[PDB]
């Protein structure tokens, strides 16, 4: 649970809200009343902000590697959880966010050649600390897999940390590696 100050629930009416470079408000049901779009987009972009600087905290990072700016100069997509049905129902509570782009990726099969590929890519993956390994990354990850329409074997990860490494092989099975050199992480499977 994270908080902010305006109505969550409001700008974001589903569990999961995507969103992309168009950083577009989500459609409100017939009403209602809502707020100009570009102020309901400034709400976003500040979400966003926060919690790439929340995500940059959890993994000791000096600077944020998501934020408003960057969702609007790089085509990432946003996928971001709330708490719906949330207590006490205040504003609004999000829980978390994964962030994932295709990325251009000079990568090293086994035989340790060089192979110009452009996978999907998790780039940033936060679930708030007070909430984790209670199952919410799953509901992300699954739900981001299902929208991109892609194989938990066909992505690259930008730099796993230890628990998104344990993750990946609980959930998904996705264990043994093909060592970069660019700090990417694919895995076997990746060149099917
Ligand atoms: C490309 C990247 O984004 S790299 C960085 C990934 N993000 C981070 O490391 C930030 C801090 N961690 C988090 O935000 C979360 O823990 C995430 C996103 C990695 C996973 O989301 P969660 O909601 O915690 O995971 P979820 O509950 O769905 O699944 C749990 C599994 O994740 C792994 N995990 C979660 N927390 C831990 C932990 N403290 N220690 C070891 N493994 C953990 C385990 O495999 C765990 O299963 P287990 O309890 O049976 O051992
Ligand atoms: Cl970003």
């Amino acid at each position: 649970h994270m908080e902010f100050p305006f109505d969550v629930d409001a700008l974001f009416p589903e569990r999961i809200t995507v969103l992309d470079q168009h950083l577009r408000p989500p459609a409100r049901r017939p009403g209602t009343t809502t707020p100009a779009r570009v102020d309901l987009q400034q709400q976003i972009m500040t979400i966003i902000d926060e919690l790439g600087k929340a995500s940059a905290k959890a993994q000791n990072l000096s600077a944020p590697i998501t934020s408003a700016s960057r969702m609007q100069s790089n085509r990432h997509v946003v996928y971001i959880l709330k708490d719906s049905s949330a207590r006490p129902a205040g504003k609004g509570a999000i829980i978390g966010f994964i962030k994932v782009g295709y990325k251009k990726l000079f990568v090293l099969d086994d035989r340790e050649a060089h192979n110009e590929v452009e996978p999907l890519c998790i780039l940033d993956f936060y679930i708030h600390e007070s909430v984790q390994r209670h199952g919410h990354g799953r509901e992300l990850f699954q739900y981001m897999l299902q929208k991109e329409r892609v194989e938990p074997h066909q992505l690259a990860i930008d730099r796993p940390s230890q628990k998104l490494l344990k993750f990946l092989n609980k959930h998904y099975n996705l264990e043994t590696t093909v060592p970069q050199v660019n700090n990417f992480v694919i895995f076997e499977g990746f060149f099917a």
